[PDB]
């Protein structure tokens, strides 16, 4: 019943700006073209928004993902019709796989032209249907606030993900002539006591456990307070904490209770603790088979405790669909994990010590460290050594440090051998494995966190996918530190450019390490450099 | 021979390899990954195929397009699951809009994993459904020859276009244990066929008309598009007909090269960015014989206002529009036509020829066309002492320098103002030599399309007339060019000091105010980093010598010209 006149007389472009403001957006990634011009002009022209221009729309999409991962905010993308929109399909699929909030706005031909094979009429809502949580084509300027608010709500709730909103040029150019319902303009906005019952039962089961383990994944990062309540629970009940690859950083790996990463490529200690726990407390993690291995062989002591009525598996999971999908759980706590951890906390018995359990874990840490063939006199440099050394150099700067990667062996070496300390600092394409992610993601993370040291630990073939964005980093004023672990040089051979001459052509400093004795000094020079810088290290082949 | 035992004992990967040979494929564009590995290893290790690697799968897709456009053969793409597949969506949408035959093979997670949200399981048949003529997920190795034969037949018939064949890793790794029907392993048939009395009579009747409707003559105009280029003999029979009945020829952007622009009866290009004489010779038409063209907006307008002098001869039942079109769906979809001739345009021309009454000359019209031209040339502000270089001037000089070599020349472009300047100011003579993204307008097309065209036509001089913003989209494929050895000639018309976005402009179009500037790399240092020669023109006095060196240079080379 309640009508709002406050947008009447505005174009859809100005209405778009105001809705961005209401959604607390101040950063947009994208690339102009005719169909999106009414919105692009409004956003370009307003000093309230930092518009970040890549050389390719794929770059905008991965920048938006890096921005979202680093800030906790949705990444907003603005591109034109036709090839502007089809060029952001890979980053939508990437955000869809990794549960990253992203709102994609695509210019479209006028509503009258739809279904006429017009120039750059793509069926973008058809194309993106399977790689978005939801998408829509806006049909009138009256509907623009509604759809925008709908889009942000969906992108950032449940398991976060990408949404796409298709914007016909006649709709965004139009002037709003009619009042619209006030609700549509305002950012939106028995099951309960089943959830409270499950919180109570989870607390009971945790209070009972002698050898619990917290198994933590990306979902803990989807609330600002997740890492803090995770740490509070781990201290309160003296529970060791292992993370998935996408949970790295959610728990300080220097904490005595850290087990580090679980899984096929994880810490043996993390895996042994999980195999021996009487209780697994799974928080925002999906039981991927790279983490569990053969699921029938997974957590036998927890399964035995369940069979005996004294432990098992608790799962804090926001999507009903993901509950009891892979493993049968004794207790599922449905909903946002941070929220539910906070409701549970007062019911947890404070435990002074678990001396035997931590003595066993620490014995394991001694018996089974990560191992790899280290350098010898005259040998080529090992990428694992670069990463270990760089982790220390970076940490010693005293700065907040964010790490992105490409896709390949270096991605796993980064996960394993970096020392993770802070949340929202490991930004890697895990669910889709998109080569080329590392550089634009670092540029977006740097925009999100302009004071942070932002390092891309990249591989040569990955880096080649999207290296045109080097000039974008210079233009955006993002002094990203690009590390190329170059293990190249029948089989497949790719010709690399000269990366140092490339970086200089693009407007940034370029450095190279060829032998062991140069590495320490060059790594220090690399992180100390004021602007953007590319360091190539020639490493051994696997 | 009912069953075919010849693949029994082979892996799907080896079957794929044999099926490429049966389809006469000798070039594949693609990029490795775990899911496509059984197929990748089978062809990347074969002396039968030239396997061309990009740095990004989008590059493979646009290379395959340039290859197809230059060769008349399907462009074959091979990429992995997940991001490999999503990375070729823009090239498929591009091929789909421009009717380019392309066969895309994507590796997929195993059939048992489909619908478990496995690592890199994308719904690629779903994603690619609106930008392919057809697609399919192969479900067993038995089915693999079948789907490959269907994909090539569909991609190359009717109006050509892209198809996608999704390849689960367990299917291509599997070994074929049982015989499969011979019908499913033998490639199909374009024509090479038989037709009924009924089919013959149907076509021959629409053909006898039009043939009569033309022999009537008057002020006719061949309006010719990409379709004339989709049969080896299209241009020849176009020329033959132009001569016979002495008819002037205008082309779309996508028909450029189908008619020699030197021939006295060439009207050159029409539409929004076409020349006055062509538009005049049409609109005020009479009888326009549309040959493999689709009356896009930028060509027509301006509907009702379109060809009225033809939309008269129709009322007066003395003219109108004849449409040689291969897809009945596109007939009367944009412009209501008086006679439709369904089918391949070239084949129908052939049939219609003899029935065509030779003509003396028509200089009541000719000398009138030859009047439009003088009174209305392509005009732009031409450089004066010390003034900036004009892009149109560069393109005209370059045309002449290329022509001076006596070589076959293929031109690709990026998208933007330079694309239209290339179309307008180059002098087009030979078929399949202008390769540009017209229907979708994909920035970044120029360089990988040139690389693929160069592979198709190794003896051709291949020039990419590119824009600076376009070129930045895909410039990583410079190293691909060096690796492939393709001696492409990359021209960057750098006008970076104008914005990419017009904010407003003076009424009499004299002045444009723009914003949104992109920071370019040093293109010459970049070319050298990527392993090729780089050249730069800053001033008028250098232009001639550099264009000559650019074109003369052995190997790939990048020339940047700073323009107004
Ligand atoms: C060859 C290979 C080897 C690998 N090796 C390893 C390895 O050794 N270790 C490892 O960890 N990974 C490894 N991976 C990565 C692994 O496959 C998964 O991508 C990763 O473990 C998934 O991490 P996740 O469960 O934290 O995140 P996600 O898949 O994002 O799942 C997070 C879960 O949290 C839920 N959720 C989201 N938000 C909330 C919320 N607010 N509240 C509650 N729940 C929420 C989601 O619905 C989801 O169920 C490997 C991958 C490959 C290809
Ligand atoms: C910035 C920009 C400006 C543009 N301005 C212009 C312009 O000014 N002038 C211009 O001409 N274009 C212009 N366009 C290009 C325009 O968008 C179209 O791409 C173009 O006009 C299409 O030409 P076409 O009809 O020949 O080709 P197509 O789009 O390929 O259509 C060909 C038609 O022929 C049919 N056909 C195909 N094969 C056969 C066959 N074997 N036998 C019979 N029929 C067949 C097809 O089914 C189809 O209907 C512009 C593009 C851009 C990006
Ligand atoms: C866009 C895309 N194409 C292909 C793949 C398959 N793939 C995964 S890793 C890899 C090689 C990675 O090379 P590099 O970046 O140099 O990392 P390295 O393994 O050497 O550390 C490929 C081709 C992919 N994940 N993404
Ligand atoms: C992939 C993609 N993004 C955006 C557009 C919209 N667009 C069309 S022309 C143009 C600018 C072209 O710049 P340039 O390549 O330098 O050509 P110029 O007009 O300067 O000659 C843009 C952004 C597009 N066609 N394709
Ligand atoms: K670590
Ligand atoms: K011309
Ligand atoms: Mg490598
Ligand atoms: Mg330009």
């Amino acid at each position: 019943p309640d009508m709002d006149t406050s947008f009447v007389g505005l174009t859809g472009g100005q209405i778009f700006n105001e809705m961005m403001s209401r959604q607390n957006v101040d950063t947009v990634f994208g690339y102009p073209g005719g169909a999106i011009l009414p919105v692009y002009d409004a956003i370009h022209n307003s000093d309230k928004f930092n518009f970040v221009l890549p050389k390719h729309e794929q770059g905008a999409g991965h920048m938006a993902e890096g921005y979202a991962r680093a800030s906790g905010k949705p990444g907003v993308v603005l591109v034109t019709s036709g090839p502007g929109a089809t060029n952001v399909v890979t980053p939508m699929a990437d955000a869809f796989a990794d549960g990253i909030p992203m709102v994609v706005f695509t210019g479209q031909v006028p509503t009258s032209a739809i279904g006429t094979d017009a120039f750059q009429e793509a069926d973008v809502v058809g194309i993106s249907r399977s790689c978005t949580k939801w998408n829509v084509m806006v049909k009138s300027v009256e509907e623009l606030p509604l759809r925008i608010n709908e889009a942000f709500e969906i992108a950032t709730s449940g398991r976060p993900g990408p949404v796409l909103v298709d914007l016909p040029k006649d709709v965004t150019a139009a002037i709003l002539r009619n009042p619209i319902p006030t609700k549509t303009t305002l950012p939106s906005n028995a099951q309960d006591e089943f959830v409270m019952q499950s919180i109570n039962k989870a607390a009971d089961l945790i209070n009972l456990a002698k050898k619990p383990v917290l198994y933590v994944g990306a979902g803990i990062l989807n609330h600002a307070d997740g890492p803090r309540l995770l740490k509070e629970l781990s201290d309160r009940a003296q529970i060791p904490v292992t993370t998935t690859l996408q949970g790295l950083g959610s728990f300080d790996q220097e904490d005595p209770k850290s087990l580090d990463m679980l899984g096929m490529h994880g810490c043996a200690t993390a895996n042994l603790a999980v195999q021996n726990a009487d209780l697994i407390i799974a928080v925002g993690a999906r039981f991927d088979d790279r983490v569990t291995g053969n699921i029938s062989k997974f957590a036998p002591e927890a399964r035995r405790a369940a069979a005996e009525g004294r432990g098992g598996i608790i799962h804090f999971e926001v999507s009903p669909k993901n509950i009891n999908k892979v493993v049968q759980t004794q207790i599922a706590v449905e909903g946002d994990a941070t929220t539910n951890l906070g409701k549970m906390m007062s019911k947890i018995f404070p435990v002074k010590e678990r001396s035997e359990w931590f003595a066993q874990i620490n014995k394991w840490k001694k018996e089974y460290p990560y191992a790899y063939m280290e350098e010898t006199p005259g040998s080529k440099i090992k990428p694992q050594t670069v990463i270990k050394k760089l982790s220390k150099v970076a940490n010693d700067t005293g700065r907040h440090v964010i790490v992105t990667t490409g896709v390949g062996q270096h991605q796993m070496w980064a996960a394993q051998h970096w020392t993770w300390r802070n949340p929202h600092t490991f930004i890697t394409s895990g669910g889709l494995g998109t080569m080329g992610y590392g550089l634009p993601a670092a540029i977006g993370a740097q925009v999100a966190k302009p004071e942070s040291l932002v390092i891309d630990i990249d591989g040569d073939a990955s880096f080649n996918m999207t290296l045109t964005e080097l000039s974008s980093a210079v233009q955006a004023g993002t002094p990203v530190k690009i590390l190329i672990l170059n293990n190249e040089e029948s089989h497949t051979h790719q010709l690399n450019p000269d990366f140092i001459k490339l970086a200089e052509a693009m407007g940034l400093k370029g450095l190279r390490v060829k032998k062991q004795e140069e590495l320490d000094a060059k790594l220090k020079e690399f992180v100390s450099t004021k602007g953007p810088v590319l360091l190539e290290v020639e490493v051994d082949k696997k």
